[PDB]
């Protein structure tokens, strides 16, 4: 039960992806009690993970398993083992520690199509739900021919590295609503650390968007951005 | 300790693999006792693992692991997995089951080379050893290509489907002289189901030959050919 | 449960009619859990029957029996008694012995349609399963008389003596397509012995011919092509 | 053990100077299993100590000691106290409360430098580790006097307030390279709060460069950066 549970419509809600940057274990098990209803991913943040002492990687796995949440570790480490040419024990280690699933980038590197459609195999056959970034020359018909790629080689979802922003930092409607017409939405992540980004995204697609790079203690705020119990969203929602 | 140890001489010893096409459980517990130091690697032959029951394919793979023996399924079942759409599936099967290895092939389906790139580090990430056939127009230089393309996308071993002989029977010399100047011979593996074929391998290269498809009732025969202990073989080793 | 279950589709199967030789009691025991779900009828070959002990024959009886199949002598045994005047000694020792059919066949002597007639009857009243033996100046016409008539004198199946094939080995299309017109082929089974015979009855006619000769160490590899999980029938069937 | 500890390559490692502004106790007692190998000191910022709980004050520094951190006072206190004529009893104080360090500034007051080099010893003889603040009409040249000096007088190293950055964030690296050509950077450590200040120094200097300032939760976040494993030191150390 909530506190004003009368106050309560019910709606379709999309995905939240939060950042972890290195939070503390038993801070992690009474930070869920708050929020871990709002959150479908985390994100151990690019190497962070390879830093940390293993039994504390362990044991933040199972708190966040807990509430059934899926862990990842950040794409520019998978992008490091590749380079070593280690990608085999990387994604060996990565099921001895638990992860349920991993990220797909050439954020820091250079990958061809047929290396990326090979990694994205690799990672599925090993049995880890993948995801992958695009966004990196690009125009809008660049990001569609790549996210479909990425898509038909099997990828269970597409982040959009976050581009979708003018100069000011009000959103590219065109760009936006043609991206909306040749791709299946309901597979594609954007990436929104800042409210303001948060905002334009949930007024453009309704509370049902899928969000990524929340800092963990904004996901109470992007909960009551989707519910319009928010200054910015009141009564537009 | 074998009988007469005195006539033991020491030699390098190539790969043997057997094929199974379902001989009984407790035939094979007391078979290996025979030739189970002789024997690397077991295939079962084709489908034919899908046909039996489930604890009947545990239980003859815990008794070549108590060998040390690995065994793999025939690439046809990976094919007709593949051609399903099923191939992640048949994946974590392998797994479940417990073999040890796997087997890319196209000899009933066609395969691309960015597939047949993606198949095989599907496999290697998942944890498996990888085998693959070669041999489907193909000149000896095709055939050294796709070698070099499955050894350069990370096979562990490539078995030269069996071509190699001419109408009457006779090793085509010259082809097999050109395939050991252009590969490392020790990555493959030729397949000789007939003692003729075994004859003209051991013949060509010596006992450090690795060699497939030789049937469970013949490997006591071939450890005799390696080791000059039979009339084809007598005194040329 | 088969090992790969979800590979499984649902099909209409044949009858199978295996050859024994002499395989050995506790060898049969453990055969059976491989395959014993893929065999309807054992033809003990020949006369190879009266050579082996009484005991050790009631034994493999029992072990066939616990997977219920059915288990016969062949019908050279029962010329040899017929030509001896023994006749009705011969059917009261298969009663003993526990056989559940017989075989009627004069591939070596000779016998009139009348004794014929009177052998089949002798067989079905004595509580036998009764199976005749067809070929031996022979036209297609001339075989469709002889099953017609074993048919209409009361046996439960005619096999074909396997004629059916020419000089290369390509199967006789006009000639089988003719029998198929004139005769029920769910009462007629055809020797196959080789896996080129068992591929051709298998294209002409489907999954659910009926076969019989077949190797006790081929009866997993007729599965297979039955099932399209080997090269000779994959994505045929 | 770390995480994918296969990954580690061995490298000289710097210091980490953290500010505290007021973290809770316990919540300090669980922060320091993810990174209290990668602290040095901490810094209770300015005169935070004189607003918090004596007892809490003591249990704090308790957690920090077994990891073997070295906890400090900011200057603005040690200023305060000064400017009040009470500098002996923050020095006896200190002391009773269990800081290792102090740290010896007049940015909020004005000291001589006779003044200055006595409170040095003051606090080197009364048993504490001595750190200086620089940095206050200062040309690069006195910069290097105000260091040489406090380093003459006995400071065990010397922090440069953060100047050395542009007014487009772009690091000044001619003033830079003379500083590091007339003063041992070894016992100088750099102020750099934002992380695009942290990578200007980790690539002009290496992994091995000191530094301070850093928050708490960004602790982690340096270590990847020093080990290259953040997109803005990739391949480049």
């Amino acid at each position: 039960m909530k506190a004003f549970e009368f106050l309560y419509e019910d709606f379709q809600r999309g995905l939240t992806v939060v950042l972890d940057k290195g939070l503390p274990p038993k801070f992690v098990e009474d930070y869920l009690k708050v929020c871990g209803d709002y959150i479908d991913f985390v994100k151990f943040g690019w190497g962070t993970s390879a830093v940390i002492d293993r039994d504390v990687v362990k044991e933040k796995i199972n708190y966040y398993k807990d509430w059934g949440i899926k862990v990842y570790p950040g794409g520019t480490l998978f992008e490091y083992a590749y380079s070593k040419g280690e990608a085999a024990e990387f994604i060996a280690e990565c099921k001895k520690l638990g992860f349920e699933a991993v990220e797909i980038s050439d954020g820091s590197s250079d990958i061809s199509l047929d290396d990326r459609k090979a990694a994205i195999w690799g990672a599925k056959w090993a049995g880890f739900m993948v995801l992958t970034e695009v966004g990196k020359q690009l125009t809008i018909d660049d990001r569609i021919k790549l996210i479909n790629f990425d898509l038909d080689a099997g990828a269970d979802y597409v982040i959009i590295e976050g581009g979708l922003f003018d100069k000011e930092g009000k959103v590219k409607e065109n760009e936006l609503d043609v991206l909306a017409k040749n791709v299946d939405i309901n597979k594609v992540i954007f990436e929104a650390p800042q409210k303001s980004q948060q905002v334009a995204f949930i007024l453009k697609f309704g509370s049902s968007v899928n969000l990524a790079n929340i800092a963990f203690d904004e996901v109470i705020s992007l909960e009551t951005l989707r519910r319009g119990l928010r200054g910015d969203t009141f009564g537009k929602v």
